[PDB]
């Protein structure tokens, strides 16, 4: 039961599985792993693909000898083993370069050292497949205040972004771009904190077209907002490029636990929307496990991202079916949420005394929603007690 | 020192020291306010003029004979004083009706209802003067995830603004609205939960021109988020066309302290940037005296609002023309930040040898920020410490 | 399924179905219930019994006449249904008189009447059989810094209990305290915001075997704590009197979510650690329903709580009774966790060279702790997916 | 002005400008200071005195020789500036052997381990003349439920502390232990998570005089307290036998500001508690210059934090010497909150109908408290605006 196959679109980073444990307060627990026992254990997990930054796949300052050895092997893995790498980015967050931000980097030759080491691995992504091109800017923000001047930086990262859509335009490459917001950590505060402030930020942008979101259950979650409903304003823009699942236990660093864990509710309700929505692009884990384990630990806490999602889409998919469930829908009115408010227009809405002057304003309000039932019946598909 | 004048764009609304002092745990505290007492009690304190919800004004369910005399008294106490009315609203969230929210009700009628509320308090905000009418969607959300579809929730949110985007452009008002986010409370989660949901959800309007943001500092706090960085990106935006000034004391219900008070630090960022960026709206208070005090106290809080912002005014005024700040900028290459990164464009970029091939990493990471000393220089001009 | 009965041991406030809806920012949505109807509705749903303050039970202000008839009629419903009434508690925080506190308000006069105001309730919760008496001071604390002395303010605190407690001693009352922790709201910040803070001013009293905690779900989790890890530490401190269940999501105000809901896996938890520890005590829900429901919704709402705790209880039992996860706590070495650490003493550990010259660090530090199988257990049997 | 001297007890951690700036995303920006040079570089600053753990002073694995060179080089650099050693503490935190916890490890030979470490390094503080011995637990506590039974780790918490104990007294040692609390990072919930659930269990050992507690300003903060607040209820159990002072940005990741960024008005309310209760310890920094930084940011950052405190010791004081504000105190009833609420006993108490049967509670209730004045007081004296 719930056995993941690549049918299911599950995808995982080489630098998730592949933690050696460091934390702020701790050093390594498990051995570097090489990409293609990654690509290898992921595929008989039954994983889909596999994504990278730049300098996960390749040791940053490799030559160019020594890296065209590391994507060799890559592809090879890949190749015998049908993985596929549907996303890619470029790491702009740990060489102490990048310490005040890659493309609002305060000093202007870093910000042109950032959009060339991201340019290079545009083409490599491409190469492999990826669609979508991520970027977290995780080092975009500030400790204190005047070290950024925020409206500025903003001028900095749309003309980063706009540069990267003219690359990708002249070569024809059909890759699109997913910003991905967090709100702090490692800065005191990060640019474009959540999706919202990155849905905005893209309408900026010469060609918006070509961005989207990348966001992360996690990161949302650092704000103490609902992952699921920012979601849901993702896909009402248009604008769910790629997605991270993973879990977190409220306002805090971010933990990356596995998907399912940290706030179930919310992982259920997610799943819920992308498999109504259709969503149809990788299901991306973004999670570490955790210190605590060695490397069979490792393999156990991928197989349950995946696991959990699969659980989860069963009781999300049982509870849409219920009939008691449709009919708790309409008793709390989902389905006249639904019906334009004044497809009418506003003149007859101004004429119609039954929106205001005679419109019973206590009958209505005495009206209960009934929305205690419609939630235990969403809990009780959740635990199986149906 | 520091003593306030209408000169100076100081605004409350009459909910902020008209509030009685109930709260989810508590009766009144002090008696109602008549909005005449309240306009003259605040033109004397110095303020520039005064905001209002609809039911502030007029008493929820008032004939049309009772509606006149209370607008009737109101303008002429406006008249005697010379205040001012820049901004109004709607209550769209205290009426039980509105239990599931105003624009985005499950109940249709509820949301026609909504509408014609709002519709009838444009028409006297424009008469008043109002030149930005804001809306706080404080019912619109949920606390359950199957309650509300927040795809269709959004689907009517833009419906119901881009009708009243129809009504003041058949009317030809001049008035603009303001989109007030906040993340939670009274609702578990509210729909546009931050600055930048607002803003990304605006560019999905008919007309986008006539809508901003009226973010408010405590909102942004309720998510833990940096409320000078959320107003950067309003104002890089275009779309800072009200504000809300109060105090907040960390990630908790909304407690509307007196501005300054709260996130001191973040307080004066927040008048450096308004002040640097010539914003020309009012410093409108949206807080509230707490429940502790009787109405001497109310007014020495509402007092101190406008002390605090002219104190913090001096003090970032004093920061920036101090030319030791001047040179720490330059130190910390907040002059360079302002360079644009590639103006040379992409082929340039990309044959540049000092942008890679040749970028020595090790020497621009060495290069120390000098934030530390910056911000010092900051904090010795809030304090006075200089 | 999931039927509860009395032995189940649940019991629920009169404020808490018998919340009225209004909010901050929000009209009642409800009318009153009379205690004697929610005796009733709360028997038919299985309940043990029913809590109150002493104001939701007797108006404020009533005179004796009126106080004993209202005393009289819930004597009778509770003698009709077999309901009982294990605990009972104080309003200190409505009145206006309190709006700086109770036992702790600056003024002296203010104090007094709360002592003669809970002494007066103390003799009516043992008449109706009451074994806690609850003291959620939730007026004690501050919006400001100088507002409030809190060495001063633990001083009257003390003096406070310990009158109370030498009151039920000389009445040779049976009853014990139980302080309710609160981090914020209604004030800024409430003095004993945790269980751990209660905890230690409970080792300061004159008594302290008088007094133990009564701990709810959503105040602990308006910190970002972990909800089962304090009670843990309550009951390894022998002061788990009494306990308040609930749901919250998140870092933000008092939600009152019924149980289950807010953070399931906490509830998990919970119910685990409360069934394994044999917590004797009622299983009181602190919840109310929220303001969109009707009268049906309310004791939908009420019936979720049990039905969840009851669905927890399974599924904690079963993964307790389960072999693959007493085998996999043995890999954790979960046993080894209750093995003394050094029973051996001082000089034989420090004699003993395989705890330190001798010990090998780093085949330690390889060992997993096979925690993520673990959890996965854990999630499979809360989804019911074994 | 605001020129720190060794009376003015400022002490900082080699740890803390000895930071290279590592964090989860980052590799070092700074290299290793050696620590002879940080008590020089201190020394000259006009700090009094440096704090260490174990294996900050001698690397982790030294030899017998090794070790002693190491600490002849300290106690030479000691003694030549007159810097002082006032508090020594071990890493039970950064080896990977350390990942389930030091003395509430799961494995047995782990925790027997910690102690033999600890144990060790006690010796070593006492000849340097510490007379604070920290044990900061960062990772005593779990991701999962399961992993820890924290009821059994209080048991091992608790052991390990006795035997600590133990050891001190049989060895005729002075050193007292102080706890310090943290509520996450590293793990996703530590144990003892507050000052208070601190405060609490040192009640539970054999010899809690021995015990105080460590509080650092961002890990209360973590979990949204009020840091002055919980320093007070630590001064009136006489358990403030350390502090950590530093800077934290809200609920987010450990930020270790320098002391006075952050939250600014928490820092004024500190330093005024700390200078009226005579706290006579360490005046303490545990701080990270931010890895932005180059050395000569470290030394800005750390002269910062003493500059802070001086700064906010000088408005304190101006605060509490104010006529106007030892008036302002008056009109807000801080002189009653001292008076005994009933001295008289309980029976006066219960005879006194002033106390409740002819208490005007309206008359009581329409007194306002005037705190917003004080606090502006409070506002203006912090801002330098008197
Ligand atoms: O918080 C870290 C981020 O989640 C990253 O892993 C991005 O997804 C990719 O750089
Ligand atoms: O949290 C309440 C909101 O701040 C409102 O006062 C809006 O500004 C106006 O309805
Ligand atoms: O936040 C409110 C509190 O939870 C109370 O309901 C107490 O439990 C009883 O006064
Ligand atoms: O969060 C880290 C802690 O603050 C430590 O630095 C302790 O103070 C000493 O181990
Ligand atoms: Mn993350
Ligand atoms: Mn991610
Ligand atoms: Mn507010
Ligand atoms: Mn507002
Ligand atoms: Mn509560
Ligand atoms: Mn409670
Ligand atoms: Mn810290
Ligand atoms: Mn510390
Ligand atoms: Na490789
Ligand atoms: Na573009
Ligand atoms: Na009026
Ligand atoms: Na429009
Ligand atoms: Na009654
Ligand atoms: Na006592
Ligand atoms: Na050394
Ligand atoms: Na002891
Ligand atoms: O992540
Ligand atoms: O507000
Ligand atoms: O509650
Ligand atoms: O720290």
């Amino acid at each position: 039961s719930y056995q993941p196959t690549p049918e299911d679109r599950f995808t995982f980073g080489l630098w998730t599985v592949g933690w050696q444990g460091r934390d702020p307060f701790g050093d390594a627990t498990r051995p570097a792993l090489d990409p293609v026992e990654t690509v290898q254990r992921l595929a008989e997990l039954g994983a889909h693909g596999v994504t990278f930054h730049d300098d996960d796949l390749i040791p940053f300052g490799s030559s160019d000898t020594e890296r065209e050895s590391h994507i060799k092997r890559f592809r090879q893995a890949l190749d015998a083993t049908g993985m596929t790498v549907p996303m890619a980015t470029t790491n702009l967050f740990t060489h102490p370069v990048f310490k005040d931000g890659g493309f609002t980097a305060n000093d202007r030759d870093v910000r042109r050292y950032a959009l060339r080491k991201t340019i290079r691995n545009i083409d490599l992504a491409v190469e492999l497949g990826a669609k979508t091109y991520v970027a977290w800017g995780g080092r975009e923000g500030a400790e204190s205040g005047a070290a950024k001047d925020v409206r500025v930086a903003l001028d900095r990262m749309k003309e980063a972004f706009d540069l990267l859509g003219e690359y990708v335009t002249s070569q024809g490459y059909d890759i699109r771009f997913a910003i991905e917001p967090k709100p702090n950590e490692p800065r005191g505060d990060i640019l474009l904190p959540t999706v919202g402030h990155a849905l905005a930020f893209i309408e900026r942008l010469e060609r918006p077209e070509l961005y989207g979101v990348n966001p992360e259950v996690g990161h949302e979650q650092m704000a103490g907002l609902n992952f699921p409903h920012g979601i849901a304003q993702a896909l009402w823009a248009g604008k769910l490029f790629h997605i991270d699942l993973n879990g977190q236990s409220g306002i805090k660093y971010d933990q990356d636990l596995r998907f399912g864990a940290g706030d179930l509710r919310a992982a259920f309700w997610l799943v819920d929307l992308l498999e109504s929505a259709g969503y149809e692009g990788p299901r991306h884990f973004d999670f570490k496990p955790p210190r605590t384990e060695d490397i069979d630990g490792v393999w156990a806490s991928a197989a349950g991202c995946m696991r959990n999602y699969l659980i989860l889409k069963e009781r999300a998919a049982a509870f849409r079916a219920d009939p008691e469930v449709q009919e708790a829908l309409r008793a709390s009115r989902l389905d006249e949420l639904a019906q334009p408010t004044a497809a009418d227009g506003v003149q007859e809405l101004l004429a119609d005394r039954t929106a205001f002057e005679d419109f019973d304003v206590d009958a209505a309000a005495a009206r209960g929603m009934a929305f205690e039932r419609l939630d235990q019946l969403a809990m009780d598909h959740l635990l199986g007690a149906r």
